[PDB]
This record gives structure tokens, sequence and C-alpha cells, in this order.
């Protein structure tokens, strides 16, 4: 099972890794080079002990300690050639698979991310594409390398000494399968202790977080035996886990070491040490011993690369992910604002009560309109509705043509978005008010869009003024400054479709007629839709629409529902 | 001078276990005597074994390397069992000590620092110390006997070369040393793709898709250029090591050559002789990086010292209360929180008649919640008298007093546990599961906990991933309900109003506040209106309150305060 799924993975990130092939390709070599430099020095046993104690001087003096330095050279060269091919071929793919990670969340719908933390995304997606590389590095070089160490090493046994050789090939079959038995008993067991570990952390978090209620509710004996248990438990199993290998390896060396003894007691009997000599004997028995790292590296390649692509699926799935929908093909420049909801019905994801049902109503361009209603219900919903942040369910939004006929790009420059809780991006003050459009927006056009939202008051207070760097998380700006900014966007924009958020908005602000002004200034061009709670704005507003469990029960005009006095004046004596 | 007088201060920890410690040692020193051995019988294969003498070949080898095996393997076991053993007790030890500490410390302690930060102290810190100091050890000891096993059978079986090599170490450690000397942008990662995830709303109105793009683009870049760096200038510094080491050898090999020496050496000499030098190597990688290990843990330690040697809060109150059916009070109290100057509250007087539930309103930042977190003393006042049945609340132990007050909010935090469990918190065996069942319906809990799979015995799973914002509420209420405490706290700025089934909270909360002392930092309509008394809060100060004949026109500031929310 496990192996056609790494497989099939591993030829999915494929198309990934074949523009940085010659990299990969240069490290391979490198490492034979490298293995070479091992299998050519243990050669050098034979002519030191044969010739260079066969009575010649030369062997031992002139070139040897040449040759070795040599060598050593060669091998620290393919050491570093390798490991930064390797290296320059990691980064290059981790970079990537982020790029696309990042890209396609960013692309992604909103249902997506008011459901799951930015967290964890966030840590998935640079812990995860880092450790693919690492164990598909590690996995290609153990490989290439050792493959190559193993192949120099058998054949020089067979030459040296053919003889030795088979009565190693013939053990190899059992002492593989009893080392393979061995470690199957006993090592495979991390994920129990990453679970009781799991429960040492969430016993600590809990009590460290909810701090408060501990305090209060006195649970401080039950916290405490709770840690107590789990604590024990992690000890136990960090035991058990290195009990694992400590019982492992000793047997595992053993098996092998029976192997070679078994080689060393016909290395006694006469049919084959006649021939041989005792520099011959060094460099095969050498060559064996040094057989060991080898084959203990590539009996355990399967687990490495496994495990790297085990976590490359867990990226693949969420590039896999559906993005936002997206077919509209109809492109606006300057829309005029003439929406409509015409039998709008809609409930969020996952739920079973609609926030929104039959909705029908009118906004025609350059008028505004208010949606007051009991907090809570679906006039935020509405609002939320003509970005396309999610698709109703049944009947159909207009803008001046369906809302899904528009490309949710050309759809999306219609719309300014005007509320408390806008997000400050970590930059100047200037390219927040122009966010992605710095290039196509003049210093005097921002000057004069600060200037009409009635936020340079506290600019001019900044340390740089406007270029000083609001963000760093928005500590730097209250919300009554928020808003204004916001306001300084739409301005400089001109979109023709505002969105006006008051709810979330503080009308407790040393400047609120200041943001009066700014909007007054903001909506006498174009169409806008306010969720409504200032005096001001239902005060000038051209049609008031009172909402309850997602129905619009009253629509008129401010004076007319009070001279109506209905459910409007209801409201009006309440607020 | 401190990184030892850390490890004298860790040591008290230690020595319940240094019986593991000495048998771990005895244990390394015969390891490393197996080792040397072998290396000792190459000697005797090579010259006797081609002396002319099957007789070692089939003998003296076979059976001896078997021999050597066995014991090398059942030192490296014991020793592994014995350090493990310590080193589990030590960690679990100071986890415990750490978390029992952690916990009774004031709030004053946790504003400062993360609770993932105390979390690693406890997690890894507390690992990583008995970690280092473990490697620490067994280099020491494992390393210092090879070291020494190794340069006898060095120096006997020839002092030529071995004087030679020795007389050539002081440069090589020089070289090594000049070498080893020349041995952010993550977080700009982290953070490019956070404010990424936090203004998706903001990125895709106005399009901000392209140059959100290409902000990744550069800083993923930069730190993928940043991670080649560090992995190159590590790639370069062994070998260069290497060669200097393998300089050396061969300028010994070179001089092996000389008659006077090449004489003394036989086959198996000068095989031994080499092999033990190789050997070296690594011993004296590991001697020289064996400090820096000890450093590190026990700067690690030196921070949990840091942090057991702080204090825990004081509780020197010795009054008790079974039960207070009673008002709360505040007389002329001031309050500073430490580290600020300005008050968060200048001189406020308050009164919670008992039974009846107080409203207090303010703006989002101000010390409208620092009033119910002093009421519970999570932190004591500076000037002023804050009395429960007219008695300081500092007059009470902590314990008591905190049982009167029981607190409800939406991010109360529900530990892993069953439903039922976390709704009798700290009191399991307390209250019948009748008695809970019904705090549950009274809740209004019950319409989602029978969608459970086991219901009210489903347990909360992975630190709490199955509950919503919502539904923590209802629980928090079920909480406070069946423990029925006099003094309700019901903290409304974290409720997140906006859900599924919002009047079934209101009602649960309509049954909680009733005849019963309720002190809450107020942003529904609803529990405002239909609450006993009205008080705002502006900065430091209360500036106007109102009952239902008030409640009609306020003085002060509650008509625009009312209107905004
Ligand atoms: C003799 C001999 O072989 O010398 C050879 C000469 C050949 C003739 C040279 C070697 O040097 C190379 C060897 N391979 C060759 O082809 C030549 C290779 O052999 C390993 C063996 O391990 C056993 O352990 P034990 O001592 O038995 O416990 C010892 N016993 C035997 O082999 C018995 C056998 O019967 C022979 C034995 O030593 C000995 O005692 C020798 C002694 O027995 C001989 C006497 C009998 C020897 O050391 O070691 C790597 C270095 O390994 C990295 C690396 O570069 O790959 C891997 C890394 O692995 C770990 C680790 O072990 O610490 C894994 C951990 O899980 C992990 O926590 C950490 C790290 O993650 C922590 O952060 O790294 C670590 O080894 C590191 C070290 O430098 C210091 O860390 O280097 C060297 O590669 P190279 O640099 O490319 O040449
Ligand atoms: C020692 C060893 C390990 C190592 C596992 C670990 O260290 O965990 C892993 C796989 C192996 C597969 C075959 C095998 O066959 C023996 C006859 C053999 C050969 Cl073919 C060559 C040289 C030898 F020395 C031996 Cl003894 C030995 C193996
Ligand atoms: C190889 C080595 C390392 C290791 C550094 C690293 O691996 O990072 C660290 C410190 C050293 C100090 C002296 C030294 O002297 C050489 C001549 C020597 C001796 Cl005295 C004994 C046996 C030998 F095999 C060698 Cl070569 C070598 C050293």
């Amino acid at each position: 099972d496990k192996d056609l799924s790494t497989w099939q993975t591993f030829r999915r990130l494929w198309p990934t890794i074949a523009p940085f092939k010659a990299g990969l390709i240069v490290a391979g070599v490198a490492l034979i080079l490298n293995a070479a430099s091992d299998t050519f020095m243990l050669s050098l046993l034979k002519p030191l002990l044969d010739d260079g104690f066969g009575k010649t001087d030369r062997s031992v003096l002139v070139w040897m300690p040449l040759v070795v330095i040599g060598l050593m050279i060669l091998r620290g060269i393919t050491s570093y050639v390798s490991s930064y091919c390797i290296s320059w071929v990691s980064g290059k793919v981790v970079m990537t698979m982020r790029r696309r990670l990042f890209g396609h969340m960013m692309g992604m719908p909103v249902s997506f991310f008011d459901k799951q933390s930015t967290g964890t995304l966030l840590s998935r997606i640079t812990y995860d594409s880092e450790q693919v590389a690492s164990s598909s590095s590690g996995a290609l070089i153990t490989v290439v390398r050792e493959g190559a160490s193993i192949i120099g090493l058998f054949i020089m046994m067979f030459y040296y000494s053919w003889q030795l050789s088979i009565i190693l090939i013939v053990l190899a079959p059992i002492v593989s399968i009893a080392i393979r038995v061995v470690s199957k008993r006993f090592r495979n067991i991390s994920k129990n202790m990453q679970n009781t570990m799991g429960q040492v952390t969430t016993s600590a978090e809990q009590m460290l977080k909810g701090h408060k209620e501990v305090l209060i509710f006195g649970g401080q004996e039950v916290e405490t035996k709770r840690f107590d248990k789990v604590s024990n438990r992690m000890r136990l199993q960090g035991m058990k886990m290195v009990s694992a290998s400590s019982i492992s390896d000793p047997i595992i060396q053993l098996i092998a070491s029976l192997a070679l003894a078994f080689v060393l007691y016909a290395a006694s009997f006469p049919s084959v040490m006649d021939s041989l000599t005792a520099g011959t004997i060094t460099v095969v028995f050498s060559s064996m011993i040094a057989l060991m790292r080898p084959l203990k590296s590539l009996t355990n390649v399967n687990a490495q690369f496994q495990r790297g692509m085990a976590a490359c699926q867990t990226l693949f799935t969420i590039l896999d992910s559906e993005q936002e929908k997206d077919e509209g093909k109809r492109v606006i420049e300057r829309a005029t604002g003439d929406v409509e909801f015409r039998n709008v019905t809609f409930t969020y994801p996952g739920r079973d009560v609609p926030a929104l049902r039959n909705i029908n109503l009118k906004i025609p361009a350059g008028k505004t309109v208010a949606l007051v209603g009991r907090s809570g219900s679906g006039k935020s919903t509405i609002a939320s509705l003509i970005t396309r942040f999610y698709d109703i369910d049944e009947g159909e939004i207009l803008m001046d043509h369906d809302l899904r006929e528009y490309t949710l790009a050309s759809l999306r420059n219609q719309v300014a978005l005007v509320s408390q809780n806008v997000h400050l991006f970590n930059d100047t003050v200037a390219n927040n008010i122009a966010y992605a459009r710095t290039e196509q927006y003049s210093r005097e056009q921002i000057e004069e869009a600060a200037r009409m939202a009635y936020a340079m008051d506290f600019i001019n207070k900044m340390d740089n003024g406007l270029d000083t760097v609001i963000g760093e998380n928005g500590v730097l700006l209250s919300g009554g400054q928020r808003q204004r900014i916001a306001i300084a966007r739409a301005l400089l924009r001109d979109s023709p479709i505002l969105i006006l958020d008051e709810a979330t908005s503080a009308l407790d602000t040393e400047s609120e007629r200041a943001i009066q002004a700014a909007l007054d200034e903001l909506q006498k061009n174009r169409t806008s839709l306010v969720i409504a709670h200032r005096l001001s704005t239902i005060e000038k507003a051209d049609e008031i629409v009172v909402v309850e469990d997602g129905v619009i029960v009253e629509r008129g005009t401010h004076n007319d529902l009070l001279e109506h006095r209905g459910v409007y004046a209801q409201l009006h004596k309440m607020q």
C-alpha cells in the first residue's frame, strides 16, 4: 500500500524537482567519487603490509603519505560539493512548494479561513515543505553514496580473495532475515511516546492558559494529580523508547559478528589461506567491516523516504482543495452601482438556519440605504454576499447581471469596504492608503485622499508623519483612526459601491464630527450599503430597512417610518 | 562561575539517583576497554596468524571477538538503561516542580511571558538540561577512558611514532581552532504568510494577490539564501579538519619509513598503532565540544531556576467563608497595573448588594474588566478597600474567597476531559450525575450535547477541538450553575454574540443571574436593560450611574454608548 502511495506522491513532486536536475546529477557524481575515496583508501593497506613490510621502504616513504593526503582532499571536495548541490536543490524545491501553497491558500474560499486557525496552516507549510526536502535529500544521498560503496567493497572483496567473499554472501540472506526480525520486534515505537508527550503538553498548556479558572474553581489538586500521572507515563515511554534500541543494536551487531567469525574460522583452513597473504586478509576483512555501515544505511531508506512523501501528501491535499469558484468571464470598468437582491436566501456553511430568506431589496446608483435591525441578524450577511465571499443558495444578486456572471476580480474592484476592523498591513501610511496601487496613484493624490478623510490630524502627529510605518499589527492606530484610513482608501480608489459597517465602528471618538464629515463627503457620489448605527447616516439615508431573523419587515424613510411609527419607531424608542 | 553554581543548585535534584550514574560509569569504562582490546587483537591476527600460525586465526580471534562483542553489547545496554532511568526521573521531578510552581504564581507572572514560553520551560528546557548533562557525563567518562586506553597501546607498540604524533598535537589543536572559529528571514516568512491570511478579506478586495505574491517571492527567496549559507559554512569546516588530521598522520607514516623506526614495526604493530590513532579522532572531537553542551544545558537550567526562584502569589489571609450571600463593596479603591504608572482605576466606589446583578458598561479598553479581576484578587490594590460581607478581601484565604466567585466567559478554557467532568470541574465527586445533567439542560447546552456521539460522557478531545465558541459559553454557564456560587462574574466582552442559538444563551443567563449577586462586564442589550444597576466607567473613574427611572435618561455618557452598540 504505502510504497505505492509514496511513489505516486513522488511522481507528483518530480515536476517541481526536475528543473534542478543538473544540481542533482552533479551531487550524485560527487558522492560516487566520495565513496571511491574510501574504497581506494582501504585498498592502500595491502601494499603497506606486503611490500612496505616485505622489505621495501619506497612504499611507506615516498608516495603512501602523498596518496593519502590527496585522497583526503578529494573526499573533502566531493563532500563539500555534494553537500552544496543538495542544499541548493532543497532550498529551491522548498521555496517553490511554499510559493505554491501561499498562492493557493490566498485564492481559497473565505469559509476555509473562518473555520481553520491561521496558525495550523502557517506552521504546516513551513515545517512540512522543509521535511519533504530533508527526508528526500537524505534518502537520495544514502542510495547513491552507500550503494556505490557497497559495490566498490563487494568487487574489492572478490578480487582480493574471491573465496572468502562467497562465504559472506551465502550467510547474507539468513543474517538479513535475523537482523530484520530483531529490528521489527523492538524498534518501531516512536508514536507511543508522541502520544504520551502530547498528553504532557496538553495538561501543561491547559493549566498555563486556563490559569484563571483553575484559581477561581479550585482545581489545583485535579490538575496537579493529572500532571503527576501523565509526566510519569511520559518518563516510562522515554525509557521504553531507549530500551527498544538499547536492546536491538547490540543484538544486531552480534548477529553480524557471528557471520564474520564464521568467515574467519574458514580463514584458518588450508585450501584458501595458502594463496592469500597477510596484506590481503587485512583489506578483505576491513572491506567487510566497512560494509556494515552502508548496509545499515540502505535498509532504512524506505523509512526515510516514505516519511518524506507522507509529509508531501499533506501539502498536496491542501493544494488539491477547491479554490473559490470563479467563472464569471464578464469584466466591468467602473460599474454604475445598481445593486438588487431578488429572492435571495442563504445559509452559512454547516449551519441549518438560513441567515437570510426571500430577501428582496433594491439599491439604485448614487444613493444610500441603511440596514438597521436586531444585532446578530443577517444585515452583516447581506454585506458579505455582495463581495462573493459566500455564494447564495437561491435567488440572484444583480450588479447593473448576476454577481456570479462577473469575474471575482472585476466584481471586487467595484466594492469598497469601510469598517473599523480593516486590516492595517505593516507598511507606510501612504502605502496602506494605496494598498495594491502604489504605482497608479501619485503622492499628491494620496495626500488629498488622507486630507479629505479628516485623518491628517493624527497623521501629522506621527513620528515621520505620513511616511511613518503603521502596522506591527496595528498597535499604533486606534479604531477611530482606522475608520478614517479606510475612508482614505475608498476616497482614493473612488469605487462605485460602498459597504459601510458602523456596527463595529466606535462613535466614542474625540473626533467623530470629522468622521461624520468624511462619510458625508465619501457617499455623495455613489451607491452605499450601510449596516447603520449612527444618528447621522440614518438621518441622511435615502431608505431604511429593518431586518430581523434574516427578513426585511419594514422599508421606508426615517421620517415616513416615524409617521408610520411601527417597528421602526419601536427601534427608535429602544435606541 | 555561574555555569557551575547552577549545576550545584541542580545536583540536589539528581543526588537521589547517583546510584544509577556510577553503574553507568563503570559500564562506559568497560565499553571503551572492549573497543580497545579488539584493536589490540589486531596485531596477533596479522603477525602470528601469518607468522605461519593458523592456531591464532582459528582459536584466538574467532572466539575472542565474539566474547568481546557480547561484553560490549551488554555494557552498552546497561549504561543506556541507567542513564535513561536517571534522566527520566530528573525531567519528571523538574517538570512536576515547574508545573506546580508556575500554577502557584500570580497573574502578573503570566502577563509578562507567553504561555508557550512557559510551556517550553516544561516540555523542552527541562528535557534539554538532562540531555546535555547526560551527554556530558558520557563523553567525559567513555571517551576519556578510550583516549587513555588508546594512547597506552600507541606508545607501547611503538614509542617512536607515538611521540612523533604527540609533538604534532599542539599545532594541530591551534589549527583546528582557527578554522572551527570560521565555522530574521524565518520571522519574515511566518509574518508575510500570517498577515496575508489575516488580511485575506482585504487581499481579495483591492486585488492584492499580485503584490502579496511578489512580497512572498522576495521573503521566501531571501530565507532560502540564508538557509543555504548556514549549511555551506557548516559543510566546509569538517573537510578541512579531516585534511589537517590526515596531514599529521601521513607525516607520521613518512616517519615509519626511516629504518630506525620500520625495524621496530611489524605488519601488526603499525596496523594497530595507526588503527588506534584513527580511533582517537572521535574521542578528541567529542571531548573538545563537551563543555559547550554542558554550558548550554546549565543555561537552560538557570532559566528554570529563575522561574523557580520567582515568588508565588501571597495568601496570608486567615479568614474562611463557607458561603457569602452578601454584597461586594469598593471603598475608594485605586489601582495601577504593575509596570504601568497611570492607574487603571482611580478613586472608585461601587456596591453590588447581595442577590442583585450590577451591570457595568465601559469602553472596550477601559478598566471595566479590571474591576471583576480585582474582586477575585488576581491582583492586590494600592489604595482603598474591597469588602466582601464587610470584610477586606485580603482578610480571607484565597481558596475560600474564590469559592464564592464563579466565572462565565466564552473563552473559559475547557480542559481535555468529559463534558460532564468539565461541568463539575474540580468537584467531580461532589455532585451526582443527576445534578450535572440538570445543570446541563438548565443551560440549554443539551440541544447540542445529545448530538455528540456519547453525549455527556463524550470527551473534549485534542485540546478542545470539538466545541464551538457559543457552545463553550453554555458549558461555562452550566459549570457556574451547578457549583451555585454566590457571586457571579459574567464576562461578555469575549462572548462572540452572533451565534446559531443566542436566545438559548440569553435565557440561560436569565436563569443564572436570578436571585444571585452578579457583576457583568456587559455588552448585550438584554442583560443590560434587565439589570439592577447600570454603572459607566470612563478611563479610571465612574462617570454616572442609573437604575430604571434613570435608565430612561443618564446625565453622562450612556446615550452615545448605548447608541454605538
Ligand atoms: C550488518 C547488516 C546490517 C546492519 C544493521 C545495523 O547495523 O543496524 C543491515 C543489513 C545487512 C544485510 C545483510 C548482511 O549480511 C551479512 C552476511 C554481511 C554482509 Cl553481506 C557484508 C558484510 C558484513 F559484515 C555482514 Cl555481517 C548484513 C547486514
Ligand atoms: C582530530 C582532532 C579533533 C577532531 C576534530 C573534528 O573532527 O572536528 C579535535 C582535536 C584534536 C587535537 C589534536 C589532534 O592531534 C592529532 C595529531 C591526533 C592525535 Cl593527538 C591522536 C590521534 C589522532 F588520530 C590524531 Cl589525528 C587531533 C584532533
